[PDB]
């Protein structure tokens, strides 16, 4: 009675444990991929399992326009301190859509409440009620160039001014980006100083720098957030998802600075019943407490170094590999001829969990011995198809 | 560092249990509108507790794309017989707004994949392109029910069918107009006039099901009816997990899968083991203490209680209920729910109000004498 996403076989998944899964066959997957970037900590926590049993015995459910509750009480100062933003505000949400839109909803609404209502522009980059209506406009989205990892990332990065310049700063509320790029761009990462030059050439301009980090953040890139690798580097609004509860609940949402926090609350949104939900958030708070004590950050760094370097050693005996890239564990592959699909299915077949570009991510907590495995299932995956 | 919703008061809530909610401050409420009826089964089940921390053991997550799970291929069933639709498909997503969104996209695919891209109309009915949403006027209960939905037809011939994809509509209205429900005969009648005209009959039963209105379906209330595609939500997991999601037909399932084979790619959430675990402990308390049942029966003395203020209160112009969904429509809500508030009763000119379907007799009673006083501070 399954509505699946579309004709094809779906496995029946019966088991996870760590960096694997089981299916109603027997057969095991090494999770390459943590799903879709999901399962930050491994699969099967037995700790978080019983983390949101005692918060569903307790208190299960509020709804945030009437009540707030001490375990997001709780979680929003552990959260805000562990991604070095411990005087930003978190606005808790089920998915990162919802927490994207929050964001943008955020930007706009800081410019009006401060009399400038013709800031409505929100720039993002390459490849990624009458108050809000002028964001519907066409011309609400202009759009950045990639960037461009061999040039000067502070040089790259002034095309931000140039664009302004172009479009008039004071039409643009905000600017939007991704750390380190997720699948659009498989791990494309700025060169050094470029969010430095960015952080600077936003604060100029007035406008308010969001950092997308729902693939990139939560200690993924061997980092708290992917941004603070460039020289601590901090947003205005930092958009979080996916990992922050590692697959165990919908969880997702935003810390705000807290001039725009305040901003708002002067002079911020109704629906998301979901919103704040007592037990994700217990799920949440669980999995900072793993990722904290098991240094999953640091864990990152050193797996990421490793699967990286395994990458590249592959290239030798498959320059089909246009480029190779790793940011911590969010790794990309760009193959080419001297399909991506191709080798994602040769690589299921052999068990390996996948994402004419390959993201690759395994759970912070995957080992060294697991990462030589995962590059043995790929190598074998590369052998079938080309 | 909570990023709160206004400037207003939000007090910390600590435990719930039963019917009750309680603050760092020691305070009790009532919870009259299961939060904004979500609530379904009470709050401090540590049976579904349980079943969430199991399944979190075993398998906490997989992503749909890649995978299905056991647990959903078994909820999926469980669910579908519970609500009379016994050989309809489950499409899992975490919230009401995904549940109805992919319900609007399926059936426009529908057509699509059938060779009628021109069926693109999604009619709706007040209150509940602008040229893409015609509008259905407010059901009209002192009016025939089968009369009532007869204005179905004139809509459709007034649109031309083959331009409208759909009709999609609240069985019970939720809080557009707190609980207006339509005449004997009026979903009868829509049924037959979207078979006639080839349209997609989706029933947003996001508030109204799962037991809520005295039926597992309170489109079921008449006669039985079945549309092609349900929606659900909050009642699922009952405030247990964010899990919302639709049954459709095979008719369509199969148009789909039949054709160009694929139907969405987004909601990394959608289908999440560990909240339709959650999903499946909610439905096996809703059927072992027939919640169902109790909705109808804690549903008739709420609302005897709520008529019986009417006669006090001729403010209250309009009292109505299905199940445990019940309105006061006046003739001035919002103070009202103000001054229930402080009195410790929880609520949503309208008023809708809607406790757990696991209340007592006397939790009823102490909910009408919280409401009672409400009523008398402010009319």
């Amino acid at each position: 009675n399954v509505f699946y996403r579309s004709s094809k076989p779906y496995p029946v998944a019966v088991r996870g444990e760590g960096v694997f899964l089981y299916d109603d066959a027997g057969r095991r997957y090494l999770d390459g991929s943590s799903g879709a970037l999901v399962a930050n900590i491994g699969h099967g926590r037995a700790e978080v399992g019983e983390r949101m049993a005692a918060q569903a015995a307790r208190l299960p459910f509020v709804h945030g326009s009437q009540f707030s509750s001490d375990v997001l009480e709780e979680y929003a100062g552990r959260l805000a301190r562990f991604v070095g933003l411990p005087t930003f505000r978190f606005w808790a949400v089920s998915g990162g859509s919802e927490a994207t839109e929050s964001a943008v909803k955020l930007a706009r609404q800081y410019h009006v409440e401060r009399g400038e209502p013709g800031r409505f522009k929100v720039i993002t980059r390459v490849p990624s009620r009458e108050l809000y209506t002028p964001l519907m406009r066409p011309e609400a989205w202009p759009k950045l160039p990639k960037p461009d990892p061999a040039r000067n990332g502070a040089e790259d990065a002034e095309g931000l001014r140039a664009l302004l310049e172009r479009e008039g700063p004071e039409t643009v509320a905000a600017f939007m980006a991704e750390p380190v790029v997720g699948a659009s761009d498989a791990a494309l990462a700025p060169a050094p100083g470029y969010y430095e030059r960015v952080r600077d050439i936003c604060d100029e301009a007035g406008i308010i720098f969001i950092a997308d980090e729902v693939m990139s953040g939560m200690g993924r890139c061997g980092s708290p957030l992917a941004l603070s690798r460039w020289s601590g580097v901090t947003p205005d609004i930092a958009v979080l998802g996916k990992g922050l509860a590692a697959g165990y609940a919908p969880l997702a949402g935003l810390l705000a600075a807290p001039q725009v926090y305040e901003t708002v609350m002067g002079g911020f949104m109704h629906g998301f019943t979901y919103a704040g939900h007592p037990v994700s958030v217990a799920a949440g708070l669980s999995v900072l407490d793993i990722v904290e004590r098991e240094d999953l950050t640091g864990a990152a760094k050193e797996r990421g170094a490793q699967l990286l370097a395994g990458l590249q050693a592959l290239q030798a005996r498959f320059p089909q590999m246009m480029q190779v890239r790793g940011t911590g564990l969010l790794l990309g592959v760009v193959l080419g001829d001297l399909i991506a699909s191709r080798i994602g299915a040769a690589a299921l077949k052999r068990g390996l969990i996948t994402y004419d570009h390959l993201l690759l991510g395994p759970p912070l907590s995957i080992t060294a011995a697991e990462v030589d495995g995962l590059l043995a299932l790929l190598a074998g995956a590369l052998e079938d198809v080309l």
